[PDB]
């Protein structure tokens, strides 16, 4: 099988309100997530190397 959520990790009952970043590993509630969204977007936009696209 190739399923997920099948490995040992910490236990909590609030992982649905929190948000996590697949490239940063930090967890934010909601108002502090705005600072992550701007900075993580700026880095991901700036990280543009070996690019090639034409018609
Ligand atoms: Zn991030």
């Amino acid at each position: 099988g190739s399923e997920f959520t099948s490995s040992p990790r910490g236990d909590k009952a609030a992982y649905d309100i929190l948000r996590r970043c697949s490239q940063c590993g930090i967890l934010l509630p909601l108002p502090i997530l705005n600072q992550h969204q701007e900075k993580c977007r700026w880095l991901a936009s700036s990280k543009g190397k070996q690019v090639r696209n034409f018609s």
